[PDB]
């Protein structure tokens, strides 16, 4: 709730990997 580093750095770390994986593994924008 109020941990305001952990609440969003852990989400950002996962989302960054997941978005890159979405681009490569669904073929829509592989770097």
């Amino acid at each position: 709730g109020f941990l305001d580093i952990i609440k969003d750095t852990g989400k950002e770390f996962a989302v960054k990997i997941l978005n890159n994986l979405k681009c490569k593994l669904a073929g829509g924008c592989p770097p």
